[PDB]
Order: C-alpha cells, then structure tokens, then sequence
C-alpha cells in the first residue's frame, strides 16, 4: 500500500492480471499562488516482458532522460500493456467540470492528428454524458481499464462513489481511447507531471537491471 495526500493506493489490483502501480501523482493547478489538489492518480501496468521489449531502446537512461524523452511515453502508451488509470477525487466538483477538461484535452490531441470526425465527436459524447450526472464527493474514483489488446474488452471508464454501485461505460473508438492515454501518460503536456516524474523515477529503475 502507498498512499498519496492521505488516500492510500494499492501496490497491485490483481483480480482485474496483475497491473504493478509505476506512477504516482496529482492534479493540481496554482491560482493566484494558491495550490487547488483535484485528484490523486495512480497509474498501473501490467509488468510483461513485452513491457520491457516495447521500453529496451531506452535502457540504461536516467529519470531525468526519460522525462525529457517525449518519445519515452509515447512508446509506453503504445505498448500492448494491460494499463489501469485511478483518479480519486480530493476537491469537490461537479462532474461536468472534468468532462469539459476532457473533452477538450482528447478534442485538441484529435485535431492535431487529424483524427477527429463523426466516430471520435459521438464517443467523446458518450463520455461527457456520464460525467455530467455524477458529483465528485472527496472520496469518489473514476478508473480506466486498458486492456493488452482490442480482443479482450475494449476500455471500461469505471466510476465509484460512496454509496451507490460501481457505475461502468465501455468505449471502443480506438482514437479517443489511446488520446485519453496520452492525456495521463503523455510526457510534458500531461495533466499530472507529478504522475509523469513518479513513472521516470520507477521505469528508469527496472530499465537500469
């Protein structure tokens, strides 16, 4: 177990496999010298040798060559990896206000690829209509399941508040799916960089042996 701000997160969530959590971090955002903590985001992955053969060119590199290395990160979201993001919410919002934030991030990485029409506008729908009648009580976890490969599932957006059940959404427009993984695993344009230097600090360990 570890825990970040307070709310602990498993070292493992077997029973999804055997995701290992690699990235730790938050969301944060300073207004007017004041920090807003949003959320705690752990980030988990399946520990295979495909790992290590799709991340081998970048053995033996330090976590501050890693960080630098954009590159880096767009190879560890292109690897067919069972991948789990869990977002726990620290401040209170409306869930809308993270489903504009995004929209809009996947929106802008899917026009600057070109890959935005008809398919990406109505999957990226589906999902700002889930988020826009939950409410983010200081406790509640969103989750994204990535599975390996597209033969298994497709990507679960699993939400879980205190109270009522584990409320599920599956997309399979493969564009927004792997958009939203460049969202958290991106390198300097994520959204948590506290995320992205837990991951540098821990590849660059297993990429060292």
């Amino acid at each position: 177990t570890v825990t970040v701000e307070g709310i602990p997160f498993p070292a493992e969530i077997t029973f999804t496999p055997a995701v290992s959590l690699v990235g730790n971090g938050i969301t944060d955002i300073e207004i007017h010298f004041l920090q807003i903590k949003y959320n705690a985001i752990g980030i988990y992955l399946h520990s295979n040798d495909v790992l290590l053969d799709h991340l081998h060119g970048w053995k033996g590199k330090s976590a501050d060559e890693l960080l630098g290395d954009d590159s880096f990160f767009q190879a560890l979201v292109a690897a067919p990896v069972e991948k789990l993001f869990r977002v726990v919410v620290i401040k209170e919002i409306k869930g809308s206000q993270y489903g504009v934030q995004l929209e809009s991030s996947v929106r802008d990485r899917l026009v600057a690829a070109d890959k935005y029409d008809d398919d990406e506008e109505e999957a990226l729908e589906k999902i700002t209509d889930f988020f826009q009648a939950k409410y983010f009580k200081p406790g509640s976890v969103i989750t994204f399941h990535f599975p390996a490969t597209s033969a298994a599932g497709a990507v679960e957006i699993s939400f879980a508040t205190e109270g009522k059940d584990a409320a599920k959404m599956k997309v399979e427009n493969e564009n927004v799916a792997r958009m939203i993984q460049k969202w958290y695993l991106g390198g300097d344009s994520a959204v948590s960089p506290t995320t992205v230097r837990s991951m540098a600090d821990r590849f660059a360990a297993l990429l060292s042996a």
